[PDB]
């Protein structure tokens, strides 16, 4: 609906048309020059030669301005689809991204974008202009000279395309065979290199060389066959074009002898047919990978269509929240991660406002399931969840996400500065608040002990950090978010004792005048809970204070 | 020194020359046809047109037969260098392959071979033929018409190549910028995908999209600049060729007006210059990656030149060996794997013929160093090694390798059938001996319990196997080799007890009437040794039988 893109497309098509027109005009110019020189007074011939030169220069200019304009508009379009698909991809369920246990999604999306761009560019720069050229050639040859010339040029193009189509598959089979042979040789080389200790242990240094030589023959025959068939295809194309040129020139000469049309008219049709024939090898060399581009586009489309999982509901009502009330509770919670495997069943808690509640389990069965469920990653098909009297599934999503904050079991940090990771908790927060939160988290000492401090580079490719710093960063982010409800899922892996008391004190500071749900495996960390819940074989069996022991 | 390759090269060059000659003849043919039709009787014109067609067809045929012949000879050469470099690579020291802790060597060697082939093919198919074309054009234009035509065509080529060289670098800088921007965008996408849990934890789903959009601009500007500069370069080329054609045709017309040369001579020089100009864009599009091919070739050459490490000595005397004698011993052995770190020092053993000697150490300091040294992987610069009174360093290498057999600490198996791995111990061994050895090794029961048996596929990509089967395979290979001296370096990792007694019985069968050096960490495995050697802090301190305790 943007007129700018329509204007650019129209300009590109008009430039294509003008370019084809000038390409058609050029042989007319040459023929007029030849006739003028045959008649002889040289001023007219010089003018026609200058016209020939400027016409072909203008044709090239038109081609290239069309190329530049369409490149700009297409690349802008690629920027729009890529930006949209990125946001769309970051909306699916957690299960899909857990299944996609690789970073191949970025490669897939970029490959699809490049493939779409390549397909569009190849189509608009080859298919339409070549068909337009053929139509203009046929029309001008039929009107200027006769029907026979148009018929013979159409026949020449028909036999050329038929031959190319026939040879393409008979060559791609050999290409596939060579590719498989090369892969086999590479795998054999990998195995021989890997078994080098055993190779040295025995006398087998020449046997591996002989095997590699045999594999080199297996690749050799296919390579030779592919080269030979490529040469044969090129011969077919060139000979077809030669026969076409010879026939058209013979027809022009036969017309000349009768005196129907003037001498010097065969050279124009020769040049015109040849300039028609020029781009048909560029056509093939770009069609070579169009199938792969289309395959990549299909893969991207399928990945976009895996988006059938949508946890968002309709009628997004607002969430009424306040520091008081907000009594998180359950009602007959049953849920299964694995189809038919009751990981969690019969769970129902009761957390009053301002009270710290800690849940403790064994090796683990649903300990992190509470964190997953309360943040609305999965739907508890049985029972319900209550938050200030509001069901999780009956309220607008991202507002619920903003209401409750979580300190995760694990931690991942963006490949940026520490200050950016701290600020990630609240984008519109003042830097002074960020510094105060970081100081409150008991991390500023490690920041000043860092090689740089706030601006030090931390990431996967940055300097490595232990678990304690990541826990401090997560706690500080939770503080910066400032949620009325906090879910601290402390990591199962232990750390230094002093760090444990520091994080315990930090969490005690967090709990002040708010609701906190603690997950831990150490009794000393949960002695301060108002009520403690014990999880056994996926069920709740024990509730109460620390006086219940274990 | 093979006349076949010289004959093929001569045939290819002769076909190239004939092809260029025919390409030169074609415009002469067209000019003769034009003059014949201008004079008019049509039989001569028809004959000249037929000659034009057959001449251009023959020129294409000559090009392509040259292409096929040189492809064959070059690919054969590639097969020779690859086969030689594989054998040369499997001759270096163990340290180089330990340092090369990747399978990238095969990729490097294949990439280098393809790069050498590509460089040779591009050179022989573009540089020489184009220079020959230019020389023939200049000569024929100077002799047939005059010096001015040759001068102007040489000037046109000079300005074309100067413009292309000038624009190449100014475009490759933009190419580098675009490549870096694309890499940055991909890395940002990787980070955003990896931090998806933290993205969902907060409200930051649109912020990542905005950042990706900014990166898309950073890539966008470079892409647009590269497309624009490519279009500008193409305009420069086409306009230069247009000016050249216009100038040459104007000169031909000026010559025609004076009557010095006949009408219809401008079209021949036009077509001749254009067919000269035809391949100069193929030239650039193949030169695009010649630098990368040369870089790969340089990397392969450097890797071949890392071969300065050569443990082989001169004056390879034969090794006198017999089941008797062969008393392996040391004399003040000191060696350091890490420069300045005395891993092994002051080691001197004494193993009489037919006696089983076991060495036992702590966590490990030089336990496998004995296995490494006796098989001549490293040189003990201090002291000497005695084997039947023959120094290891003063005898031919691979015969010493064949004399002594080793059961390794670890094990690796070729990605082939079990029968092939068993036969790898002795290539020229009868299959019946292989079956008898396998049965003696206590493995045929597991073979018949296997899904297939002898022909089952076992490898990295095959079915996985535990350590016990690998140990049985190694023992059976050692039996098939049948060495007078055996060094059994039993793995530090333990296995099933019953498997331990079975392998102990197998080793006891091995020791019969031969010399065996055992390495183990279990006292029960070494109680049967004639004398036991205890290694402490890299030195020998305790020697004797089992009565010495520990
Ligand atoms: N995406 C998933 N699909 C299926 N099962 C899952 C998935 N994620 C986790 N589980 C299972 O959920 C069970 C309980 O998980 P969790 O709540 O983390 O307790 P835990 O991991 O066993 N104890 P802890 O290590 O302290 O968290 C585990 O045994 C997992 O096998
Ligand atoms: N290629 C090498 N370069 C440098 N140091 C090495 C190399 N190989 C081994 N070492 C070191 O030398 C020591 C001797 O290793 P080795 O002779 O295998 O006994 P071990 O590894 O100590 N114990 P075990 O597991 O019973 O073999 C090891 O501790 C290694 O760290
Ligand atoms: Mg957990
Ligand atoms: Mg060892």
């Amino acid at each position: 609906d943007r007129p700018d893109l329509r204007a650019r497309v129209a300009i590109s098509l008009g430039f294509l048309g003008g370019a084809k027109a000038m390409n058609i005009v050029v042989p007319f110019m040459f023929k007029y020059a030849v006739d003028s020189l045959n008649q002889m007074v040289a001023t007219m011939a010089t003018a026609v030669l200058i016209g020939y030169g400027v016409s072909r220069a203008g044709a090239a200019f038109f081609n290239e301005v069309r190329n530049a304009v369409f490149g700009k508009v297409a690349q802008n379009s690629i920027r729009r689809i890529a930006k949209n698909v990125f946001l769309h991809l970051h909306n699916l369920d957690l299960g899909f991204h857990l299944s996609r246990q690789t970073g191949a999604l970025s490669k897939a999306i970029d490959r699809g974008t490049r493939g779409i761009s390549f397909v569009l560019s190849a189509l608009v720069f080859n298919l339409l202009p070549i068909m337009f050229e053929v139509m203009l050639v046929s029309g001008v040859l039929y009107y200027k000279c006769g029907a026979q010339f148009a018929l013979v040029t159409l026949g020449t193009l028909g036999t050329y395309t038929a031959f190319t189509v026939a040879v393409t598959r008979w060559r791609t089979r050999f290409r596939i065979e060579m590719n498989k042979a090369d892969n086999d040789a590479g795998n054999a080389a990998i195995d021989s290199l890997l078994n080098y200790e055993t190779v040295k242990y025995f006398n087998n240094e020449r046997y591996e060389a002989q095997r590699y030589d045999g594999f080199l023959k297996t690749y050799e025959t296919a390579s030779l066959k592919s080269t030979s068939t490529l040469a044969m295809l090129n011969f077919g194309q060139s000979a077809i074009f030669s026969v076409g040129l010879t026939a058209i020139m013979v027809l022009a000469s036969q017309g000349i002898v009768a005196g129907t049309l003037t001498v010097g008219d065969l050279v124009m049709v020769n040049g015109l047919l040849f300039q028609l024939s020029l781009p048909l090898n560029f056509l093939g060399t770009v069609y070579r990978e169009t199938r792969q581009a289309l395959i990549d586009m299909n893969t991207l489309f399928t990945l976009l269509k895996v988006d059938t999982q949508i946890k968002d509901k309709v009628m997004a009502s607002p969430l009424q929240i306040t520091p008081q009330t907000a009594t998180v509770a359950f009602d007959n919670v049953h849920f299964e991660y694995i189809e038919g495997q009751k990981v969690l069943s019969g769970i129902s808690f009761e957390v009053p406002a301002g009270k710290k509640v800690a849940i403790v389990g064994g090796s683990g069965s649903g300990k992190s399931t509470i964190v997953r469920l309360l943040f609305r990653f999965y739907e508890p098909q049985k029972g319900s969840i209550y938050l200030a009297g509001q069901n999780i599934q009956d309220v607008s999503l991202e507002s619920l996400r903003r209401a409750v904050g979580v300190v995760p079991q694990d931690a991942v940090l963006f490949h940026n500065t520490i200050y950016y990771n701290l600020l990630y908790g609240n984008i519109s927060a003042s830097p002074e608040e960020v510094y105060a939160v970081a100081k409150l988290a008991g991390l500023h000492d490690a920041i000043l002990r860092m090689p740089h401090g706030y601006d030090t580079q931390v990431g996967e490719r940055g300097l490595k950090l232990s678990g304690g710093e990541k826990q401090r960063v997560a706690i500080a982010r939770a503080i910066l978010k400032d949620p009325p409800v906090i879910l601290y899922d402390e990591a199962t892996s232990s750390l230094d004792s002093i760090t444990e008391e520091t994080i315990l004190g930090a969490m005690k500071d967090v709990v002040k005048h708010r609701t906190s749900i603690f997950i831990a495996h150490r009794l000393s960390t949960v002695v301060d809970a108002d009520e403690i819940i014990v999880l056994d074989q996926g069920k709740v069996a024990e509730r109460g204070t620390h006086h219940g022991l274990l």
